[PDB]
């Protein structure tokens, strides 16, 4: 029959948004977080990728704001900025410096903290859902194996106390992230393991917080420098983004084979050895804030849970639990929006009444769950999957069953017709934003847009306005 009682595991982006959403169609939820939460923006254990550079693409803002009403005029109005694309990006791709088009999409930037808060304080507000935080989830309750697995509740431990309780639950959303126990979870209940494919070319970042040149948080653009991505040699990459309060966030990555910053004074150096100096020349005098910070976290890895026969009912997972990607592309806050919005679109229609038991709907909205966070995987895998020394380990035949010289010849038309043919640009910004399908740039549409389209002259200097040089006291020359 229908759940009366959901338990989501994990308070960040996906289990806030999957909370928000469940309290509309189940009686109760009860959030279990680990960390305490904080009421102003501050940094917390659990989410430590919280410290690098994040965008809010348009597909997941507006999923937010349709979910919650408000969400980005409160973010705009706490110092968030709407960057435009590509209007408002400075951005020298492995094919050349990308026209400023007016924009055809856009990403909200602000320090993940006030993100997470703002959306935290929309929707952990209703009546029914009560959340405990300083609770860690330990295992799950219930059965698993051939036939009539089920999920039916979850032992969690209050860490002042120390005390173990057993929580029971109709439905269990596992949103605890890229760290999540969930394996070891099925094991223990007998669930066989679960297929798995991962896109992984060893992306790490560096990070460091900076005070702006008063005013560029305002008035100068995002600078975002690729490699020439000379085939057989690691990508290495930089970005500059504004966020509240005057700062610049300053993220520097590169793939497996190349060396990162791990201490202050290798940071501008860095910057200053990529494809073009220019993130060094607007860091090199920009006050210090913070040490380096590190993440090695830029694998693409995917769980199919909709494929494993046995899937135990009541048991849901979502998030970077589910799917992870390398952080360059800037989709996984989007894909646990997804997630949620896709929780609240067949929440209905996969619980209604006849089955006799919870496995239908189950089943239902984890292969749901599953189709939405195809666009973000598939996207994240075909940009990382030629790195030199890439580890592979998919099934994905779109992946596996290509030419890997053929891709490497589409890759570079596509990029080549984004930085500098307007109708071009607008559809891949349309994919980069996750709002159309990877499949989209191999269409008769895209290929007739390629082949017709204007292209203009190719940009000798990265494309900076005037005022924008005024603002940070650089010159032309
Ligand atoms: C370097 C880097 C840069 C990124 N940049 C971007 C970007 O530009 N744009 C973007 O959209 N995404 C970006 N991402 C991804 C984004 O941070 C995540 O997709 C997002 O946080 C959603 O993840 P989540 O809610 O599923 O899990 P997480 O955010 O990882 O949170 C999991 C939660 O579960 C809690 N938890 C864990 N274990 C337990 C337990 N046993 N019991 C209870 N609670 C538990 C944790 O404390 C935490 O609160 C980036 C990631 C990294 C690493
Ligand atoms: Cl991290």
């Amino acid at each position: 029959t229908r759940p009366a009682h959901a338990v989501v595991l994990g308070a960040s982006m996906a289990g806030t948004l999957a909370a928000h959403v469940l309290a509309r169609h189940v009686d109760a939820v009860t959030v279990v977080e680990r960390d305490a939460l904080p009421e102003e923006p501050q940094h917390r254990k659990g989410v430590p990728q919280a410290r690098h550079a994040h965008l809010l693409w348009s597909n997941g803002a507006r999923l937010i704001e349709e979910m919650l009403p408000g969400t980005t005029d409160r973010l705009l109005a706490a110092g968030a900025r709407r960057l435009g694309f590509p209007e408002d990006l400075v951005t020298l791709t492995g094919q050349g410096w990308q026209h400023r088009f007016p924009a055809t999409q856009f990403a909200l930037v602000a320090s993940r903290p006030l993100l997470d808060l703002t959306v935290r304080q929309q929707a952990l507000g209703a009546d029914n859902i009560t959340v405990r935080q300083r609770t860690e989830a330990v295992e799950l309750t219930g059965s698993g194996g051939g036939s009539g697995g089920r999920v039916t509740g979850v032992v969690v431990r209050d860490l002042d106390s120390g005390r173990q309780e057993q929580l029971e639950a109709d439905l269990v959303i596992d949103a605890t992230g890229r760290g999540s126990r969930l394996k070891q979870w099925l094991a223990a209940l007998g669930v066989p393991a679960l297929e798995e494919d991962v896109v992984d070319a060893g992306v790490a970042y560096a990070t460091r917080l900076f005070k702006a040149p008063p005013g560029a948080t305002t008035h100068f653009p995002a600078v975002n420098i690729a490699a020439d991505d000379r085939v057989r040699e690691p990508g290495r990459f930089g970005v500059v983004y504004p966020i509240e309060g005057g700062r610049w966030l300053a993220t520097l990555s590169c793939t497996r084979g190349a060396q990162l910053p791990t201490h202050e004074d290798e940071f501008i150096p860095f910057a200053e050895n990529l494809n073009h100096p220019i993130l060094a020349d607007l860091l090199r005098d920009a006050e210090p804030l913070t040490p380096v910070f590190g993440s090695r976290s830029g694998a693409n890895r995917r769980l199919y849970p909709e494929r494993l026969e046995q899937w135990p009912d009541g048991l849901l997972v979502i998030g970077d639990s589910l799917t992870a990607f390398n952080p360059i592309y800037g989709h996984g806050m989007s894909s646990a929006a997804r997630c949620a919005t896709t929780i609240d679109r067949e929440f209905e229609r996969s619980v209604q009444e006849g089955t006799g038991s919870a496995r239908a709907g189950t089943r239902a909205l984890q292969k749901a769950i599953g189709a939405a966070v195809d666009d973000p995987w598939i996207l994240a895998a075909t940009k990382d999957i030629d790195y030199v020394n890439c580890r592979v380990s998919a099934t994905d035949p779109r992946l596996i069953g290509v030419d890997t010289e053929q891709r490497l010849r589409f890759a570079e038309a596509i990029t080549a017709a984004s930085i500098r043919s307007p109708k071009a640009s607008e559809i891949v910004t349309d994919v980069m934003s996750l709002n159309a399908p990877q499949a989209e740039l191999g269409s008769n549409r895209f290929l007739m847009a390629m082949r017709a389209d204007e292209r203009l002259p190719e940009l000798t200097a990265p494309p900076f306005l005037p005022e924008e040089l005024a603002v940070v006291g650089l010159d032309a020359a």
